[PDB]
């Protein structure tokens, strides 16, 4: 087509084709729907991703360094998951400024 070059990019990495098959793992880890994930399961769950969302191991310490909120003791929660891992991907270059309008504050 040429010319109407405008449209290459017509959507962010992280679409909702992603939203959907991170259910689809999500059940492999947890067929109750209880929405929930132990932390020593956390470091395979996130390998078990599809990008934009794929962590390769053994990058474990990347996991660390972005700590996410842990309920009950010994438990995780899959809205605190889900969210951190689209600020990380979004992190990169856009939405971050958000963080710098804090600094004037209000």
């Amino acid at each position: 087509e040429n010319f109407s070059v405008a449209t290459e990019e017509s959507a962010e990495p992280l679409s909702e084709d992603d939203f959907e098959m991170f259910y689809e793992v999500w059940e492999k880890f947890d067929p109750d729907a209880t929405q929930f994930i132990e932390f020593a399961k956390l470091s395979d769950f996130a390998d078990a991703l599809d990008p934009p969302l794929l962590i390769a191991k053994p990058n474990k310490v990347q996991l660390i360094a972005m700590d996410l909120p842990m309920v009950s003791g010994d438990r995780i929660h899959c809205l605190d998951i889900l969210f951190a891992f689209t600020k990380r991907v979004l992190g990169e270059s856009g939405e971050m400024d958000a963080l710098r309008i804090q600094m004037e504050e209000r």
